[PDB]
């Protein structure tokens, strides 16, 4: 059973401006989505610190960036705290609504795309690289879901019936054509190395087969 979602309209005009923006600094969704899952470990790992039962669905608190070139994906996977049902279909679309009017601003005052995590809406960034965002995740309180995104104005979230994570949150990137550079393991080194090198949980690059 798919349920199908209409963005608010703020979010998707950000979406349209992400995609259809000429900008050449790619790179730094990888530093918003890796931003993303250390926030999400940061809570979990406080949240346990008062409840050390939140761990029993996984003690290991790290970040993980799977490419696959023969399904032109890149995973950025963590052992986060998770998102609810809530949280996939309005909690975070309503944190983002002033965060992205907030944005819109900055950019027309001088800003560039690249300062978008300042304002809270960095994971809108993925698709300045991805044509097809995947997020499956699963939160202590709630069932494993899927949601996905191509953009064009909607969104859809199912339970996920795949291999159960445990806890946490992973981001599938279905790459654009032209952006497969982001699969080569010298490319993501280089851009964790610039970017990402102070995250206070281990992050660990897999490499293809
Ligand atoms: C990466 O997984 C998560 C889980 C929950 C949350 C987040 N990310 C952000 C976007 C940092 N805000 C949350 O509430
Ligand atoms: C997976 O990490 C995130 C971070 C922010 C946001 C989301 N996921 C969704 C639920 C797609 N909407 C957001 O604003």
């Amino acid at each position: 059973e798919v349920e199908t979602f209409a963005f608010q309209a703020e979010i998707a005009q950000l979406m349209s401006l992400i995609i259809n923006t000429f900008y050449s600094n790619k790179e730094i969704f990888l530093r918003e989505l890796i931003s993303n899952s250390s926030d999400a470990l940061d809570k979990i790992r406080y949240e346990s610190l008062t409840d050390p039962s939140k761990l029993d669905s996984g003690k290991e608190l790290h970040i993980n960036l799977i490419p696959n070139k023969q399904d032109r994906t890149l995973t950025i996977v963590d052992t986060g705290i998770g998102m609810t049902k809530a949280d996939l279909i309005n909690n975070l679309g309503t944190i983002a609504k002033s965060g992205t009017k907030a944005f819109m601003e900055a950019l027309q005052a001088g800003a560039d795309i690249s300062m978008i995590g300042q304002f809270g809406v960095g994971f809108y960034s993925a698709y300045l690289v991805a044509e097809k965002v995947t997020v499956i995740t699963k939160h202590n309180d709630d069932e494993q879901y899927a949601w996905e995104s191509s953009a064009g104005g909607s969104f859809t979230v199912r339970t996920d019936t795949g291999e159960p994570m445990g806890r946490g949150t992973k981001v599938i990137l279905h790459l654009k054509e032209d952006q497969t550079e982001y699969l080569e393991e010298r490319r993501i080194k280089e851009i964790v190395k610039k970017h990402s090198q102070f995250i206070g949980y281990p992050i660990t690059l897999f490499v293809e087969k």
